[PDB]
C-alpha cells in the first residue's frame, strides 16, 4: 500500500485500496458544539499514566510514533464512556504547513495547528492487533494544539525530531512522561468512529478534549522540519498529514461538560 497525504495519494484516494473510508462510523468528524449534548450518564474519566514505560519515537513516514511498553496496566486510560481498562500503546501528532490547519477533528468547523493522538488498546482482547477487529477496541484520546506559549512537556519530542528526519529512522525515548503533554481539564467529547489512517477501521471510542495545549511557533516548526521521504530521497517536507472531516452519519457526540 502507498498512501499519504499528497494529490496522488492523498485522502481523496484512500477508499480504493480501503472501502471502508466511506463506512458508516469514519473519523475525524466536525464537532459541532451547539448540537453536541450534556450527557449526565458519563463517568468520570481516568487518565492513569504514572507507571508509563516509553521505549522509542519512530519515523514510519506518515507521521512519528512514541512508543510505550503495553505488555501490563502501565498506563491506562478508564472511565468516561469507556468500559474497562485500556492500555497507552503509542501516540503521534497530525499537522499543518501553517498554524490555520493541521487538527483532524474541528471544533464548529475551526481547525487547530494540530492534534495529538494517545492510542489505548482493551485489554480484554489481548492484544493490540485482536483489538482492532472489535467495535470496542481502541480508545483514543485526542488533544488539539495551538501555537502560543511554549509546552515545555513537549520539548524533549521537539529536540529528538532531528535525529528521525526520514521514514525508517527511530531513536531510543525513554523515561518520556506523557503528562506533560495534558491540558489542565479533561472535559471533552466523546463519539464512536475509526483509525484515521489506512486501515481505517471503526474501532475507535473517541474522546477529545475541549482544552487545547499551546506549543509554541518554534516547536510547531521543528515538526515541519520532518520528512515524509527516505534518506537519500528527494526531500518532501511532513506536513499536512491530517485527513479532513469526514460525514456523521448516524452518530451523536456526547459532551461530558455542561
Ligand atoms: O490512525 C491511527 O491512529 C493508527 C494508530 C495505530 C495504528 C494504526 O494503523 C494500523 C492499525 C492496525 C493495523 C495496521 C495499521 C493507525
Ligand atoms: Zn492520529
Amino acid at each position: 500500500h502507498h498512501w499519504g497525504y499528497g494529490k496522488h495519494n492523498g485522502p481523496e484516494h484512500w477508499h480504493k485500496d480501503f472501502p471502508i473510508a466511506k463506512g458508516e462510523r469514519q473519523s475525524p468528524v466536525d464537532i459541532d458544539t451547539h448540537t453536541a449534548k450534556y450527557d449526565p450518564s458519563l463517568k468520570p474519566l481516568s487518565v492513569s499514566y504514572d507507571q508509563a514505560t516509553s521505549l522509542r519515537i519512530l519515523n514510519n513516514g506518515h507521521a512519528f510514533n512514541v512508543e510505550f511498553d503495553d505488555s501490563q496496566d502501565k498506563a491506562v486510560l478508564k472511565g468516561g464512556p469507556l468500559d474497562g481498562t485500556y492500555r497507552l500503546i503509542q501516540f503521534h501528532f497530525h499537522w499543518g504547513s501553517l498554524d490555520g490547519q493541521g487538527s483532524e477533528h474541528t471544533v464548529d468547523k475551526k481547525k487547530y495547528a494540530a492534534e495529538l493522538h494517545l492510542v489505548h488498546w482493551n485489554t480484554k482482547y489481548g492484544d493490540f492487533g485482536k483489538a482492532v477487529q472489535q467495535p470496542d477496541g481502541l480508545a483514543v484520546l485526542g488533544i488539539f494544539l495551538k501555537v502560543g506559549s511554549a509546552k515545555p512537556g513537549l520539548q524533549k519530542v521537539v529536540d529528538v525530531l532531528d535525529s528521525i528526519k526520514t521514514k525508517g529512522k527511530s531513536a531510543d525515548f525513554t523515561n518520556f512522561d506523557p503528562r506533560g503533554l495534558l491540558p489542565e481539564s479533561l472535559d471533552y467529547w466523546t463519539y464512536p468512529g475509526s483509525l484515521t489512517t489506512p486501515p481505517l477501521l471503526e474501532c475507535v471510542t473517541w474522546i477529545v478534549l475541549k482544552e487545547p495545549i499551546s506549543v509554541s511557533s518554534e516547536q510547531v516548526l521543528k515538526f515541519r522540519k520532518l520528512n515524509f521521504n527516505g534518506e537519500g530521497e528527494p526531500e518532501e517536507l511532513m506536513v499536512d498529514n491530517w485527513r479532513p472531516a469526514q460525514p456523521l452519519k448516524n452518530r451523536q457526540i456526547k459532551a461530558s461538560f455542561k
